């Protein structure tokens, strides 16, 4: 069973690690996939975003870092995934999750969106703030691999 | 990996939605519990016995669904049951809040037991048992939301 | 086109909040009745006679309202009504799941049968029939949001 | 009776055409009316939107199809509209609909805000969306007019 | 400013998520008033005389906390207790339009009581004393839920 | 008891009189602290939006108008603050709220995060609707301060 984790992850953070994490004692083989989304203007480029979350996770060793700039859906059927995994963390999430489900549902039926929450002690950050923090000089150690945080520091010196 | 999940509820009576759900769960998971829920916090229209015969029936073409009847919390059944997936089915008109309450309260009875949030068809993401039995129960047509067998044993219900 | 409007509910009692809401209605519809749920899904504070007579007496200024009980389904009984057009008043706090599951089943039972939301006066946002219960009933002054004849009769009801 | 259904439109999908088709069958006059929208960069033009709009609005006889670069309040009073439709799909678009309905309240008493639910099948949909897809060659056919998916196609072509 | 505040609620039983939210008001206001609410809108699992003495055993370490039990509108026992602030507790999976019509009301009841809203810890940011009664009615572990004092009561109230 | 008030203030509307008013009559002392934001892309200047407020508050006797580039957490600190006040319209600031509230808790423990609710009369505006209302020419009289809505039609005059 071979289930995919996209996402932006500009950059990987502690709440993300936790889903890949639950879905890897879940399915046999787990795909975290780096979307490159240059619409959002990322902090990090793609190559960047690869190597961050290869060397924060390689401590699991049933995932696979990759990126891809191909529709979510195409790269899916690509890697022979069947489930496509997502944290929830809140209801505003919620909502624009469902439409994306949808229109994967759509180009893919066979591709399951399943949902997972995350631990109590990252339902309240997310990349955006983050990276928000640490561009104004306050200490984000608690929430980022220690690669990443090191990275953060170093791109916004 | 063997996965073993439940998928939990009142099934009071079991839907078009909950067969869509459930389905899709046994195209992820090799087997899957249906797992009915015996107590009333609100007094059922079906009897646990005809919740579970009426499941049974409208499951009995998916290989790996077994229907079973439990008194317990979920997480307790999900232990005793050996199962390490706990299915939820959101709908567009779930309630968030409480599928939030519900999932970390299991995560603290059994931490090792996963909540898995699953995606009705669009075709049932506004329906509930608790208005399928408000609209029959006020002579409204609900047959498109039922398996045939759960239709005819509604009505027969609401005859008497 | 001369459109008939149907605007349900329970109006246990009538508030300034629906004043509003129907008052917006007859603006628009040519034909509006005010449909008055006779049932009781948790038995009413008043009367169904008690709450067409307040209805009645609080929109007796608007000429194309029509006070009438019900005991159907609300699409039923605008389908017997000859409406098309089914009013449902959209607080900043109203429940806005239900709503879509109440829109969407509205229209398998009644496909003709359009649900149209209006919005009442900010000072109206916040308030339901509910509320308004509770805060009276533990002797908290409501008169600001009730049409005079509905303070009146409250008064009666909770000095006996 | 004259009901207006301002938005972007950037461009129509089958979920605007559902709302305008409601919309004609409970008002006389229907005003589908474009906003230029600058703020939001928009991916087609004013007049290609107008013209899309046009062409995929020709078999409902009561809707006129308008441009518009107005105050929402005083396009509709000058369009002799006492209707505003807007759709709602879930409780996200409700809040900041409220808003606007508010406002619009407040610039023009006697406009009516009313909201209609579009079917089931175009419930998780969006310009937004549809463009996303597109963008990565994903198939849109589904959600669009027949003219309306050939202009994306050759607008992204 | 010498500023009294009250915190209302049913308390039944008060929850670690309780004493977090009255530990951050006393950090503020220099006088808190843990207000419970004598009244069952649904019957309550301890009385209010049980509720009171468990609220003041868990809050016994705050010396500017006061327990007492109310039967009237909290607008009202506000008024009479002199107090200006209200305070809320504002969990993830709060009712945050039932929180809008509760404080638009107690502002029309009393204009000058403030409604303020405070956030506990992410750790009881899930969970409600309803929950907690459900999952220990169902045999489920709450220990790390409740205050010592609580958490032996509630066993004892289920024993029997 | 010393509470900050922080926000971008673009500009300051009569809903952020009304939050900051019912701070002063529960604190000693009320610091409205207008953050710089310019990731936002702010109208008017931090110069101009602290000189607009000094003016819009100059009524209130224990209102302090300060501006800031810093983190909140540490300006809050450096202020001597240990009550932060956040406005609270709807469902769908409440989410964004938490997460803010939380980090700043991460960031200074002592610092409480407490939200207001706004008068009924300011509950549907915000400065981003007031902004967007003004410049299509609509009338804002009602919902911001004499002094601001002159500078909003100076600025864009
Ligand atoms: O709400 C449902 O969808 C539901 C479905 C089936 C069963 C139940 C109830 C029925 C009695 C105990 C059961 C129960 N409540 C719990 C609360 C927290 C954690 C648990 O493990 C719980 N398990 C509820
Ligand atoms: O919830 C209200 O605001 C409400 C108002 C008036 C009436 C009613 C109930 C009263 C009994 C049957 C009525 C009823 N429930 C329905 C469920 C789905 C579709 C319908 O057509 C329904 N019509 C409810
Ligand atoms: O819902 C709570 O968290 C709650 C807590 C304590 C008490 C109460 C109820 C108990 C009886 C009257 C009380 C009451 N309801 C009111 C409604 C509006 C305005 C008020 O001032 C109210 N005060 C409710």
């Amino acid at each position: 069973k071979r289930a995919i984790y996209p996402g932006t992850f500009d950059p990987i953070t502690n709440g993300h690690i936790d889903i890949v994490t639950r879905a890897t004692q879940m399915f046999d083989h787990v795909i975290l996939a780096i979307a490159a989304s240059p619409s959002k203007k990322p902090m990090f480029t793609l190559e960047e975003r690869v190597a961050l979350a290869q060397q924060a996770t390689a401590h699991l060793g049933n995932v696979e870092v990759v990126g891809f700039s191909d529709l979510m859906a195409n790269f899916a059927r690509n890697q022979h995934a069947t489930v496509l995994i997502r944290g929830l963390r809140a209801v505003a999430d919620f909502e624009y999750e469902m439409q994306l489900a949808h229109m994967n549902r759509h180009l893919m039926p066979e591709l399951e969106s399943v949902f997972l929450m995350p631990s109590k002690e990252w339902s309240f950050i997310s990349s955006s703030l983050v990276k928000e923090v640490a561009r104004h000089q306050g200490d984000v150690t608690h929430f980022l691999p220690e690669n990443v945080h090191q990275a953060l520091m170093a791109k916004l010196a």
